[PDB]
């Protein structure tokens, strides 16, 4: 009851967009976590398990598309950002297949670890194309932290 | 060590059905953790990390079909289930066969995150079609809650 | 004392093949945690979060694959492998619909869960085909193993 920990979860009320919030029943950001400019943030040097899922959806398949989502790591000493986790997904076909009354596509990605991080570090959860975002229900988009 | 900790697995003799056992080489219902039914009941207030993996197979694609995998709460003080963490799978894009070959398609679904429950709170991990579950290998189909 | 604790990741240098390691940044072995022909030993009796995740990769599809990956316990008291988590996909058709298609494909699967395990068992995280796994960046394909 101690250990600093949060998941947050997808603004429903933002299509399109990805932003974190703490404030739904079943979120958390506690013990010293907290969440600034997107990000969740540190509060001590210490092993962490993180994790996020997002899920994607579209209707038809205009466009071949590559999804990626991506949990990363960051302190004012880098140079940029460095992958912790990632994955990539593709929905559809090169072709724009037949037909009209498209059926929906979903697709789900789930990353998870453990990491040693530093005090102050901050870790961000994102997607490439958040317009793809599926968050109609609970659920289906988060991100957390907790510390080992 | 003393701390609440559940990892069942899906019975494997029943088809079409989604049973968990705790009766099975590396699973474990331990340390106050109860399995009644089909779900995982908490036994104090506190910080549990959630989880749960099934595994669908189908024959060929007949025609669309859309698969959910969902972990909820049932809260012993509100007296409503919510769901906490879901995801959603679309393995049948087209009707392909028309005459054609009936591969098998495979699909798994991961979910996975850190709530605060409370005493006597019921958890359930739950798909919309178990008649696609596939439980032909032990790993392939389980439900976790472990006390922080 | 401290926790025995290990993250590793895919060596991205050796194309087509699975091979863990732990002396890159984010990744860790410690506390006891021993890396041996490629798979992760615990050093003493308890629980134990274990997860892994790796990403296929592939473009065509020439050939109906069957995708699968599995962590498994290795015991010195029962010398053969045991699943603990395990997943497959299809990523493909027989063949390409019409003709032949060119767009790359992406499968990401991840499996993770807690386990009581006995001083010395040896865990391995592998796929059936691992010509078809990509290290393409960081983050994508890793295996771990925590002491609760």
């Amino acid at each position: 009851s101690d250990k600093p920990v949060a998941h947050v979860v997808a603004n429903h009320q933002v299509e399109e967009q990805l932003e974190w919030l703490s404030q739904r029943a079943n979120a958390l950001l506690a013990n010293g976590m907290d969440l600034k400019d997107n990000q969740l943030v540190v509060p001590a040097d210490g092993l962490y398990l993180v994790y996020s899922q997002v899920l994607f959806k579209g209707q038809g398949c205009p466009d071949y598309v590559l999804l990626t989502h991506t949990v990363s790591r960051f302190a004012i000493s880098y140079q940029e950002k460095v992958n912790l986790l990632s994955a990539v997904k593709s929905p559809c076909p090169k072709d724009t297949p037949e037909g009209a009354e498209l059926k929906p596509w979903y697709e789900p990605i789930y990353l998870g670890g453990v990491f040693q991080l530093e005090k102050g570090d901050q870790l961000s959860a994102e997607v490439n194309l958040p317009k793809y975002l599926d968050f109609a229900e609970s659920g289906q988009v988060y991100f957390g932290v907790i510390a080992l």
